[PDB]
């Protein structure tokens, strides 16, 4: 709660976290969660520890209609998340502590991070994309999202999530959205150094998606980590941060 | 300001105006203004008023960053004003006074209309178009909106606008998000009849962009009106408010 910090983004406030090396002055990235999730996964708080470790700032923060910031789960999309990161990306790149910032996306908040970066390919540095979820457009195509189902040419107002995340109801525009992003098309116009980090065993997102990534990057890796699933899990999650701290370090 | 309503989106308070028919159930049109305009402009209000002359009602909201609404004018983009424009679809849809429902757009207001009908082709029956502005993702492209020049490579945070609008600035979002902006892609979804309503004298949006939107349309007409500019003034005011109620008319 000390790393605690809130910015506004139209009348909504967005929480998150601020983790800094020592040192007044350091790269900063921006850590972006995914469907459903929030800023303080497993996997976002490594990411952040192992890039404090390494000299390098980071800021995680709920997306609306996630976690402790405002705004109803249902009033998301993937449109208002990329508004949202807009909001984060003023705040660190008018920061007077800041050098380089790097954008961080994992699942959804990999789309929301590749798509920023290419609305903002002359200001963000770097990106790191783990197993970014593009696949949520062909799902919405299909009408299938996560398990639940919907005629994809009669889209209603809001539809129940199942499994995990029972309860919650997608809204209707997240889908409608979804069916018309230009995923790749947006993402392609960032030209500088990308990493690509996807698991084989990853049974949510199919890893064409993440090689698709990196065919129409012009300066990408992917990283293939072998039997890892789409969170990241256990072992897995150290692997993938740490594949992440490698490519943000600062080379000292 | 008996006809007065607001709705949210967000945390922003949208202002809007009201107007019906004698009787309980009607059809409604949305409204919506341009780039620096607000709801209230002649023309809107003679649409408006032809409508309603016609048993046709009609709600027009200051967008986000315009007029009595919330939000600052440099945080609107197109994006968010679609956004602003689906939750009027909303208040309108769960309406209980409501039969069928119309978007009608001047400008850039068009291009909201014609890309939320694009997302929405089950749910809105018709469409018109006012010289819509599909322009501003060539203003943005080349570096001039407006009057207004910015190295479009190099899209500062904020720009300052112009002439009628100077002491305004556009934000440098609104020019990134522009730029890609899917247009006509995601307007030609929309397969239920739309008529384009444009002035051979219109200085502001080359009129071959209404041609292009009566191609892409499967099921379109195009009027042009002789000597009409783009604001559609003076006499051309009465013509362009006409075209928009026959298009619209119920047909007893």
């Amino acid at each position: 709660s000390m790393s605690r910090i809130t910015i506004e983004r139209d009348g909504l406030t967005l929480v998150g976290d601020r983790e800094e090396p020592f040192g007044e002055i350091y790269d900063m990235a921006i850590i972006m969660h995914g469907f459903t999730a929030n800023r303080n996964t497993d996997l976002l708080r490594q990411i952040a520890d192992d890039l404090r470790d390494e000299n390098v700032a980071s800021v995680r923060f709920d997306f609306n209609g996630h976690g402790e910031s405002d705004g109803k789960f249902e009033d998301m999309t993937v449109c208002n998340e990329i508004a949202d990161g807009k909001a984060i990306l003023d705040y660190v790149h008018t920061d007077p502590h800041v050098r380089d910032i790097f954008l961080v996306g994992h699942s959804q908040g990999g789309v929301v991070a590749s798509m920023l970066a290419g609305l903002y390919p002359d200001v963000v540095k770097k990106v790191v994309l783990l197993a970014p979820a593009a696949q949520l457009k062909d799902d919405a195509l299909r009408g299938n999202t996560q398990g639940a189902t919907y005629d994809p040419n009669h889209i209603p107002d809001v539809v129940p999530l199942v499994g995990n995340a029972l309860g919650m109801k997608v809204g209707g525009f997240y889908l409608r959205t979804a069916q018309v992003l230009p995923i790749y098309e947006v993402s392609q116009r960032f030209t500088r150094p990308v990493s690509v980090i996807a698991g084989t065993n990853d049974q949510v997102v199919d890893p064409k998606y993440a090689k698709k990534y990196d065919e129409v990057y012009e300066n990408s890796e992917l990283h293939m980590i072998p039997n890892a699933d789409h969170r990241f899990s256990g072992g897995y999650k150290d692997m993938a941060a740490d594949l992440t701290a490698q490519f943000l370090k600062p080379a000292f």
